[PDB]
């Protein structure tokens, strides 16, 4: 027998940093695989500036895409971002970057 499903959704996987901007970085992750009914709300993505101890909303609310833009940002420094997926039953584990962003804006050169 079942009914309704009970714990957060698999943590998100494949986040990993597409472009950096100045004040503005690009994130994409990938849906989880163990859903089932409910469904999964979103995903809260968090940074925490180095050295701080606090993370930091990056999106007040959960968006619904596998992938956000996180703005407002000090340039050259080394933050860490974490998308954590949201649902009825909470939160799940935190898809902490391999690495930190450095933030800041490079494009190419010598054409």
């Amino acid at each position: 027998g079942s009914s309704g499903s009970s714990g957060p959704t698999s943590a998100p996987q494949h986040l990993t940093v597409e472009d950096v901007t100045d004040t503005t970085t690009t994130l994409k992750w990938r849906p989880p695989d163990r859903i089932g009914a409910g469904g999964i709300d979103g995903y809260l993505v968090e940074y925490c500036l180095e050295g701080s101890e606090e993370w930091v909303p990056a999106n007040k609310e959960p968006v619904e895409r596998c992938g956000f833009t996180v703005k407002d940002l000090p340039t050259g420094a080394r933050i860490l971002f974490r998308v954590v997926g949201v649902n009825i039953a909470g939160r799940s584990e935190p898809a902490t970057l391999l690495q930190p962003v450095t933030i800041r804006e490079s494009g190419p050169s010598s054409g």
